[PDB]
């Protein structure tokens, strides 16, 4: 109600001890703080951690109460809820250990609850579909900037941190900072008079770009007609996490077809993005799916797999690396692709009976579920209706990034694992190559053999927020 006035008090932090990595981490924690007037649900709230120091007056790595970065990390996967995460929670989802060791390296960490795809509100009305993911991480930025003379911490260097759609949160949040489009939504929760803009974006796997991943997904797996992904188990875990078991089709003669078509299609999309190189060259593919923009992607790869074999790595784990003395020289893309193989059917995220996680996130009040591109709408095999177009570009990152832009955050740091198969490469390559030919600091790569997941890489991460920050 009104009368939470969202006043942070640091007299809220209670002391609290963690092992890392044979050391007491000292810390204090704020929990459960809710950071809107009028939240809808039970998960909007947020955990506030603070290195032991900073209530001290003292410093740890560099940082102090006034100064350190404030790593505001999410639990968002599959667009499903992300509860507010903490160095103690055992439960899953968790990037518990992260908190952790970003405790230990300095960081303020402000972790928020963000409601999700199956999130209800007390009179059993779906209240969590799009845009309310992002809507949620900007009220609490908000919230973290409005406090900033309260909260330990400089609210001037936050840092989103998430995994897969998790890593879209991130993205958009450092893409999206102060768009009028989420205003009127910020302003019926009763978030904080404060801006959302953020310092920097690190990001593992974003599922993002969602109306073009169709396009891009058949562009990189037609001619692999086998898929192969995981189901749910039964079983009871103490934890509550899910347990996977593996699971496979062969592709339908429609979703042959609908794959040549939409592979087709992610040329013109592509082109039309006028991507350029770093020597200023236009990358392009033609009608076959040809071009300089596939030797970006294949680059890469060969770059990743030579950082792995220079660590004595066998590279020919998977198909088509050409190595000559100790240099990979060159690569069969379409020999790896096979050896990766696909996850996903046809269409990969727009599914023609609207079964997909993207399909219940583009949902709202009224329909279950959306479609959001007009070759799903076209072929749908459910009555179904397309999401607003206003509201599909606005929560895609790559919408806001046409741009040189102060609202954009300038610092991005961007991974998606060689083996990861749950979106194209191309899709973070877009960002990444976006970002860069616009003027932003971009750090960006596709590590060796790396599944989808994320945060396997905090010694590389936090030296680049050090890097930043210091």
């Amino acid at each position: 109600s009104m009368s939470n006035r969202l006043i942070f008090d640091a007299d809220w932090l209670v002391p609290e001890q963690v092992q890392v990595a044979g050391q007491a981490i000292q810390y204090y924690a704020a929990r459960n703080i809710q950071y809107v007037q009028h939240p809808v649900a039970a998960i909007q709230v947020l955990n506030v951690f603070v290195p032991a120091a900073y209530l001290h007056g003292s410093s740890v790595n560099g940082y102090q109460r006034a100064t350190a970065p404030i790593l505001m990390p999410n639990t968002v996967g599959g667009y499903l809820p992300g509860p507010a995460d903490d160095p103690q929670r055992v439960t899953w989802p968790t990037n518990a250990g992260t908190i952790q060791q970003a405790l230990k390296r300095g960081y303020v960490v402000v972790a928020a609850g963000i409601r999700g795809r199956t999130t209800v509100d007390k009179s059993g009305q779906r209240v969590g579909q799009a845009p309310a993911f992002i809507v949620d991480m900007k009220a609490a930025i908000r919230y973290v900037k409005y406090n900033q003379g309260r909260l330990p911490g400089d609210a001037n260097r936050i840092i989103t941190n998430g995994t897969s759609a998790g890593g879209a949160t991130s993205a958009l949040a450092g893409a999206s900072g102060n768009s009028a489009y989420f205003e009127p939504a910020l302003t019926a929760l009763g978030a904080a008079p404060a801006t959302d803009d953020i310092f920097a974006v690190s990001a593992y796997c974003p599922i993002h770009n969602l109306e073009h991943a169709d396009m891009a997904y058949e562009w990189q797996f037609n001619g692999i007609n086998d898929w192969h992904r995981y189901q749910p188990v039964a079983g009871t875990t103490k934890n509550g996490r899910p347990k996977f078991e593996p699971v496979s089709g062969q592709l339908t003669v429609e979703e042959q077809a609908l794959s040549l078509a939409l592979k087709a299609q992610f040329s013109t999309y592509l082109n039309q993005l006028k991507l350029t190189a770093s020597d200023g060259t236009h990358l392009t593919l033609n009608e076959a799916g040809m071009g300089s923009f596939r030797d970006v992607v294949r680059q890469l790869l060969i770059s990743s797999a030579q950082t792995a074999f220079d660590q004595g790595t066998d590279i020919h784990k998977y198909a088509g690396f050409v190595v000559t003395g100790n240099q990979v020289t060159d690569l069969d893309l379409s020999a790896y692709l096979k050896s990766l193989t696909r996850m996903k059917a046809v269409p990969a995220f727009d599914q023609l009976d609207l079964t997909s996680p993207e399909n219940n996130l583009f949902g709202d009040a009224t329909a279950k579920a959306k479609h959001f591109t007009a070759l799903a709408q076209t072929r749908s095999t459910v009555t179904a209706q397309l999401a607003d177009a206003e509201l599909i570009q606005a929560i895609n990152p790559l919408s806001y990034l046409t741009t040189t832009s102060s609202q954009v955050a300038k610092h991005w740091r961007i991974r998606h694992g060689a083996a990861d198969r749950d979106t194209s490469f191309a899709i973070p390559i877009i960002l990444a190559i976006m970002l860069e030919n616009h003027g932003y600091g971009i750090d960006f790569a596709l590590p060796w053999d790396i599944p989808h997941s994320g945060d396997y890489d905090l010694g590389d991460l936090f030296s680049w927020i050090d890097g930043l920050c210091q």
